[PDB]
């Protein structure tokens, strides 16, 4: 007979799962699979990413219920715990969804060697990027490219991603019973206190499948929003209903596919003949996730400077004082501050909020590594991706990608052109809640009376600005015009 077990490492769903579509067939038992590592904590990851994992579990283990099974949450690390259960349950195949991380391609290679052993067949489909990354490189002469807009020509001579595979069926072969190893108490959901975690997570997104699928039918409620979509014109100040979709956690996690969205924007454009077109477009932005993640896939060393054959060498400096401030957002710029706030509240800010941390941090003011602040956004970010986050952080720093280094956002204005009066600002800073518009974003340029009747002194309830925004981004460009020159 057949057993098999669909493993869980991203692919957080149903829907679209190619792997667990070839796990259930012809399959006697379904051993659905999720390994954590009870020991995380004790080695850098936030309680709201990882109770978002946690909710995507949960969500899993109800999808599986429904069906007549079950979710089964194995404590340990893989490569000791698959040699056991693949003797214990009898398996004859083994299906998860490829990943072309850093860590994964050590992990699967060393599970593929543990299957062969047990002569158990391994089943590892594409399914979390929209085409295979590999045959995109094969395709363009075994290189990756390297630009967004060679990248799009290529990606329009191969033609559409596959179709997003069809749903499982209504009822699943269940796990066998009274296999010591999924016994319910050794095998059930941990809740976020379980894990270790102390304070709980506060933030407004809802981790899991379902989830996913409601927000992307709410995004697709008015095809005209959606058909006219154009990244660089959205708020980043708005957070009663963000500018954009903000899929992209469930994207991360597998808990939406790319392949659905895609298949779902092409139903709207094929009805909207002037919808916007990449790279500004809602499937443009799909394609920024896709080339990074073939450039990333390609390029070792991606998720750091040195060693990196495509990110620039800059002698950024080692300011322990500036990172603690920008960390802790404490920098006595509101727009900044409010920005970091939400970082460490939701887990989440709009593409253009990252852009203005991301660039006062690196090469607009306070001149610290890009490596720094990534390593700050990799602990709180709910959608925290590898090679997303590596690229726009070098993207940021005009370190790789982009390279005008004489664009620098004003931390005082440039949230003022979207949000004169500083709502966004009142919501995640409520020590400023009562300063009027006329100071809200320069507190310190207020008079004294003001700061005392709005109940916020400047240097005794909110700090004073750390740098001169122009005496500060002045010294950063000389000094970027000078790591450009210095290089050939
Ligand atoms: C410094 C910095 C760090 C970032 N780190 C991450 C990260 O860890 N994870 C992450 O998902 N995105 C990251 N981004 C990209 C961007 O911030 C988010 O993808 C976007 O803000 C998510 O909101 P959304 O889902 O509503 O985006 P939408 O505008 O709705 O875009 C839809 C989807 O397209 C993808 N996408 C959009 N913009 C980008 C982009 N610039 N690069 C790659 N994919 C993109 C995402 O999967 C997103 O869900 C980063 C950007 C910056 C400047
Ligand atoms: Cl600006």
């Amino acid at each position: 007979v057949k057993n098999s077990i669909i493993w869980f490492r991203k692919g957080l769903r149903l829907h679209d799962n190619p792997a667990l579509l070839e796990a259930c067939k012809d399959a006697k038992h379904v051993y659905p699979v999720f390994v954590l590592d009870p020991h995380f904590l004790q080695q850098k990851v936030s309680v709201n990413r990882y109770n978002f994992l946690l909710e995507s579990l949960e969500d899993l283990q109800r999808s599986f219920q429904a069906r007549g099974s079950r979710l089964l949450v194995l404590r340990g690390k893989p490569e000791e715990v698959f040699p056991r259960v693949f003797r214990e349950w009898g398996v004859t195949q083994l299906c998860f969804e490829h990943d072309t991380e850093p860590y994964a391609k050590v992990r699967d290679a060393a599970v593929r060697r543990l299957a062969a052993e047990a002569g158990v067949e391994v089943v590892t489909p594409i399914s979390h990027t929209l085409y295979d990354t590999d045959m995109l490189v094969a395709r363009n002469g075994g290189a990756a490219p390297l630009t967004m807009q060679s990248f799009t020509k290529l990606v329009d001579r191969v033609g559409d991603p596959p179709a997003p595979a069809p749903d499982p069926p209504a009822a699943m072969p269940p796990p066998a019973e009274d296999m010591p190893s999924a016994a319910p108490a050794a095998t059930g959901v941990p809740t976020w206190q379980e894990v270790g975690f102390k304070e709980p997570p506060l933030t407004v997104f809802k981790g899991g499948e379902t989830e996913a699928l409601a927000r992307l039918e709410a995004a697709f409620q008015d095809p005209k929003w959606v058909a006219g979509f154009q990244k660089p014109d959205t708020d980043p100040s708005a957070w009663e209903k963000p500018a954009t979709t903000v899929l992209s956690p469930y994207l991360k996690f597998g808990c939406l596919s790319a392949r659905l969205f895609h298949a779902r924007l092409l139903e709207v454009y094929r009805r909207h003949p002037a919808h916007s077109q990449p790279p500004v477009s809602l499937r443009g932005q799909l394609l920024w996730r896709e080339f990074f993640y073939t450039v990333g896939s390609t390029t070792p060393n991606f998720h750091r400077m040195a060693g990196n054959p495509v990110c620039k060498q800059i002698d950024w400096d080692d300011n322990p004082e500036f990172l603690a401030a920008w960390r802790e957002a404490r920098t006595g710029f509101p727009w900044i501050d409010a920005i970091m706030t939400q970082l460490v509240t939701w887990g989440w800010m709009h593409h253009l909020a990252r852009h203005s941390v991301a660039c006062f941090l690196t090469r607009g003011d306070l001149y610290v590594s890009w490596e720094r602040g990534m390593e700050v956004f990799e602990e709180h970010l709910i959608d925290q991706d590898h090679y997303l986050n590596a690229a726009n952080w070098m993207w940021l720093s005009a370190s790789a990608f982009f390279s005008q280094y004489f664009r620098v956002y004003s931390p005082v204005v440039f949230g003022k052109k979207y949000d004169p009066e500083g709502r966004f600002i009142r919501k995640f800073l409520p020590v400023l809640k009562d300063m009027p518009a006329k100071y809200i974003y320069e507190p310190w340029t207020a008079p004294l009376e003001v700061q005392r009747k709005a109940g916020c002194v400047v240097g005794r309830d909110y700090p004073a600005p750390i740098v001169d925004h122009a005496v500060a981004s002045k010294a950063c460009i000389a000094r970027m015009a000078a790591a450009y020159r210095r290089s050939k």
